[PDB]
């Protein structure tokens, strides 16, 4: 089996990207982030406190013939954000692309922090880190690419994201119309159960590349590109005016200023990121200072290529029995 599904981004800022996913029977249709680095499918839902919910579309069990209710099982999860939700726990039956999972389970919120309440265009998240994350308890549950793993005709999913442009998460199967060029492929360490992995090292612009190790996750569920403090220091001085801001909390440049590109290694190949795809608009409407796409991860513990990265890429996640990433220009 496959499936495959168009992913839209929520604004203009391609601050995350939505994809519809059908839970239960009749299908509720909700619209949902597709989050490699977690493993919870959770869901606003007819049980979620009703002043969190503000504009959300909601997932009720008890219009669904096929959810029941898994008995004892609780969920509770905080994000790298500082957001945060948790409720019980539903199997149903879920449908991502035409790809359908039975018996898969679907997290129901009672309570969700401000910024998910605030966040009217996203009804939920769908982790495709490893299951090994996932919050579930007593009993921890798989996520819905583990569930559909056996069945696809390959073991894989790929994210091709778009700038300020719709993109595709295909589920089974790599399209090779999708891409230019070859896919190189990495090691991937599932140790701290995220799509772990290491890149060759970088180049500012059209300056020289240079050789160093950076480890780091593959996150389409974070924004930015989250790097080594000396690695973004690099960045930024390439941009008359840009500076870190304590108070606005990172790097930020002059709006009127052109980004210059960051390219990252993947082995011996090389993924550009055009210097458009850095610029994240003013920090408050009307200002002339613009918040940066790339930031520091000093305060973080781990380096994030978020959707800044990826969404230059082609990138395939390869949940074969040795996991790898592949990464291809498009």
């Amino acid at each position: 089996s496959t499936g495959s599904a168009t992913t839209t981004p929520i604004d203009s800022l391609d601050d995350a990207y939505i994809t519809p996913v059908q839970i239960g029977t009749p299908a509720q249709t909700l619209n949902l982030d597709f989050d490699t680095g977690s493993s919870d499918l959770w869901v606003f839902s007819s049980e979620t406190t009703a002043s969190e919910v503000d504009g959300q579309t909601i997932y009720t069990p008890s219009k669904s013939t096929t959810a029941k209710l898994l008995s004892g099982a609780t969920w509770s999860i905080s994000y790298g954000d500082g957001s945060s939700s948790s409720g019980d726990v539903y199997t149903d039956t879920v449908s991502v692309g035409g790809l359908t999972v039975t018996g898969q389970a679907v997290e129901s919120a009672k309570k969700v922090s401000s910024s998910f309440t605030e966040d009217s265009t996203i009804d939920g998240l769908l982790g495709l880190a490893f299951s090994t994350l996932n919050t579930v308890s007593p009993t921890q549950q798989k996520t819905f690419f583990d569930n559909a793993k056996a069945s696809l005709d390959s073991p894989v999913f790929t994210a091709d994201l778009g700038y300020h442009a719709p993109g595709t998460y295909n589920f089974g199967f790599i399209d090779t119309t999708a891409y230019t060029g070859s896919i190189t492929y990495t090691a991937v360490s599932t140790k701290q159960g995220f799509w772990e992995w290491t890149s060759t090292g970088y180049a500012v612009g059209s300056g020289t590349f240079k050789s160093t190790s950076i480890d780091g996750i593959a996150d389409t569920g974070t924004t930015l590109l989250y790097l080594p403090a000396t690695v973004v220091s690099a960045y930024w001085a390439q941009v008359s005016g840009a500076k870190s801001s304590s108070s606005v909390g990172g790097y930020v440049f002059p709006c009127s200023a052109t980004l210059p590109s960051f390219t990252f290694g993947v082995g011996s190949a090389r993924i550009v990121i055009p210097g458009d795809y850095i610029d994240f608009g003013p920090i408050s409407t009307g200002s002339s200072s613009c918040f940066g796409g790339i930031q520091s991860s000093a305060g973080i513990g781990i380096n994030i290529f978020g959707d800044v990265a990826l969404k230059a890429a082609f990138v395939v996640f390869n949940g074969a029995t040795t996991p790898t990433l592949g990464f291809a220009s498009k």
